[PDB]
């Protein structure tokens, strides 16, 4: 008999990750699990064909069943497009899932303790959410001396206000709008106090506050009465608290910590790309992330990583690979034990806890892909004897699994 | 005789790097060069005393003579008016400097070929300038619905140009206007060029002009413009180069690279406070951050961290103390070294050379501080022998750097 682990949105992507995706499902979850599967194929091809119509559906279905995890998807650029024939460039797929969806996304990497982090004494996991306000900032260019202005027009015909951005007086620059809603700002503080509950972590705020008194004060001010209102009661009873930082004593106690908290992070750049720390352990490929809404109730789980193209292009040159699956595998785990929450299914939470603790434990026993013998050794260094490929790291972890399954046929 | 060394701002702080700073005058400084000397007490108790006026006058005065060096002091909080029975909560003197001054301010870790790095590829030093963007920014509640607009009036008159921040349909929320003067941007490539060519590396400016087309577009153009018109003829000569990078690209590059690089880093998120790998390696004592004025002609140096106020807690109480002053060491000798870049002084362009190499050379020999030795080795691993105390590493220096002063006489 199998887990009965009951409704699950799953969606396919591209190049190497649905490679490893496949190996996943066939070596790690079907064997164990029984799901009522939601399967759409976000693969670049069949999005064109569809005409994004699969995003959308996937989307939508998400929204219905509580529990997406989706594998990493092609952003076509003006390369793409020429490389594939596609009929226009498609919008990102987390872009559409994202906007439908709402959520707040936050990202942890996997801690392996053979594995070196940037601070020696991380050891518990770090937690970051994300708002999105780069991303909606109306930018433009100044050409020369005039005024820019920042207006304020009610809907109700009251008196519009106006305040001076600046005046240049002698030659030109570059000015910009940025804006944040009451109602983002309350989605935030909710996925971010459901997630600490659901972690048993604490949860701080960090902001800028003493600058932008108004713009960083009404992040602060909207979580700390949402905390109070809502959430201190529950808090307290797991022993956990909320708090507001300034970003400059957040940064600081954060390097002087273990770890196991969540961080929830009023910025301009929320993207991983651009973040030295994600970039600053093991690989993307210990990265995982979470869209979590404000419900509670609705999770999208995938790898905070690309497709690894090079690897792609590696393996249909027949050339051996060694991809880290774990981001990918971490997804699965975080949807079936979101799914296993809901559903007050022992079983699957089991199981799910299993395969993430079989995942760490193979790297701690000195089982890993190239990228993590990396860290260990330095590039230059490493050995084909220090590591294994992509297909031997993952029969690896399937014989482990089996094992540990079996022996916890005692309780 | 000693060395002529003219007018240098000297800048008396709080706590451990006090201590520090006269242990460095007394053992590696006043024996070897004389100085016009203009010292400013900027410990919190002559702070507090003199109304903050003394941190008025050291501004005042490194304007006049060009070159500053500053010990670190204390940014009161609640519990520091507490502590001293302050008057107030006076402003940081960092601050206060920093708005007098105004110009670049570029941080640098100390390489050490025997203290590991954040990433082992490191080898050279990695030089990060940011401008001293949000501090101007204008900042409001959108109390309830409607339209927040920002607005372009050339003072000629011949057009209007309205862009939508976003329309509140839903309550309120905050906005924001931002702005750069071109002269701000320019300043801010004359600086890292100067820096680049100074230094003998190459030089690249980070962006998110994917997202900001116009505002990073602009700083990227003006780089470029720059460049081609004024720098590109002396890069070519030095074999160095400039190149602009996606930021999500740079720190993809950056983590694979050997450094030896300047990183012209515009970034609203972007102050040595709140960055993590800055923040690893300046709490170690291993991180400068010199201040570089647009005129190109007036530097202030500093370490790049605090007062250092547990050890100092542990000097009080008797204890032995081992606190690295290595970032308090480069202060001096980045200081001394654009001091004798002005006056074209050739004894002390080469003392100050002479005093960095003995640091380095110390630490290579295995003669450290306890920090020091805890990278190596990790602190439960750490033995007394592994170590010299504040008091036995600042001997060895003096000893090492008379030795190296006296062999100015064998080639
Ligand atoms: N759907 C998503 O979540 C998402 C987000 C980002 C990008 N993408 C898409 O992914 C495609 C490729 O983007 P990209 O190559 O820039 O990013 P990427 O696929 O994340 O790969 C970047 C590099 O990081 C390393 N890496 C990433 N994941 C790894 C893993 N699991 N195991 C081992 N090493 C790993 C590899 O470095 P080495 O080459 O040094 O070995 C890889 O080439 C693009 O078409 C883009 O649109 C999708
Ligand atoms: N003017 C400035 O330059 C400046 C900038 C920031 C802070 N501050 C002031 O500094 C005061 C104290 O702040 P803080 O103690 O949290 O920060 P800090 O002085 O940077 O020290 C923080 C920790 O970093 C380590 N560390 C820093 N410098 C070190 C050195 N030279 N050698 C060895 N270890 C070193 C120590 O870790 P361990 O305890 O684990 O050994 C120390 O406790 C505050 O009142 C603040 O206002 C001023
Ligand atoms: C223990 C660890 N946790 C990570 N979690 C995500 C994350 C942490 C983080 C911490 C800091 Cl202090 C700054 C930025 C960060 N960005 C992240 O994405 C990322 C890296 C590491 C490491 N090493
Ligand atoms: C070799 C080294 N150089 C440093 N330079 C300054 C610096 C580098 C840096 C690099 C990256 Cl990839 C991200 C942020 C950074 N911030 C900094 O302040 C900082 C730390 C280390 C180390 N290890």
């Amino acid at each position: 008999k199998k887990i009965s682990g009951g409704s699950v949105v799953e969606m396919q992507g591209d190049e190497m990750t649905r490679i490893i995706w496949e190996l996943i499902k066939e070596k790690l979850i079907f064997p164990y699990v029984e799901l009522d599967l939601h399967s759409y194929d976000l693969g670049i091809e069949n999005r064109d064909a569809t005409n994004d119509q699969v995003t959308k559906d996937a989307a939508e279905a998400i929204k219905k069943h509580n529990v997406g995890v989706k594998c990493a998807t092609i952003t076509p650029d003006e390369k793409r497009v020429e490389e594939f024939k596609l009929k226009q460039m498609w919008k990102s797929p987390n872009g559409t899932i994202r906007n439908i969806l709402g959520g707040t996304v936050f990202r942890e990497a996997i801690i392996c303790k053979n594995i070196p982090r940037l601070v020696s004494g991380w050891v518990k996991p770090i937690i970051i959410g994300h708002h999105a306000d780069q991303y909606r900032a109306t930018d433009f260019v100044v050409p020369g001396p005039g005024k820019v202005e920042i207006t304020y027009t009610p809907s109700d015909g009251t008196q519009k206000v106006t305040y001076l951005v600046h005046n240049f007086e002698e030659g030109g620059g570059v000015a910009m709008g940025m804006y944040n809603q009451d109602k983002s700002i309350e989605d935030f503080a909710h996925s971010s106090f459901q997630m600490a509950l659901s972690k048993g972590w604490p949860l701080y705020l960090s902001t800028k506050n003493t600058i932008l008194k108004k713009y960083d004060g009404r992040f602060k001010d909207i979580f700390q009465e949402i905390y109070d209102k809502q959430y201190k009661s529950q808090f307290e009873a797991q022993k956990i608290w909320y708090e507001h930082r300034l970003i400059d004593d957040m940064v600081a106690q954060a390097m002087k910590s273990e770890g196991g908290f969540i961080w929830a992070c009023k910025n301009y750049d929320g993207d991983v790309q651009s973040d030295s720390v994600a970039q600053g352990y093991g690989s993307l490929g210990m990265m995982t992330s979470v869209l979590v809404c404000p419900d509670g109730k609705t999770v999208e789980a995938e790898a905070a990583h690309g497709t690894v193209t090079r690897h792609y292009r590696m393996y249909q040159k027949g050339q051996e690979t060694s991809t880290n699956p774990i981001a990918s595998i971490f997804a699965w785990t975080r949807g079936l034990a979101h799914r296993a929450k809901l559903d007050n299914n022992k079983e699957l939470a089991f199981f799910a806890n299993a395969l993430e603790e079989v995942s760490i434990e193979t790297i701690e026993a000195g089982f890993m892909t190239k990228d993590l013998a990396a860290c260990i050794k330095g590039l230059p260094n490493v050995q084909r004897s220090d590591y294994l490929n992509t297909f031997e790291f993952m029969d690896k972890l399937g014989e482990n699994l089996k094992i540990k399954l079996a022996q916890a046929k005692l309780s």
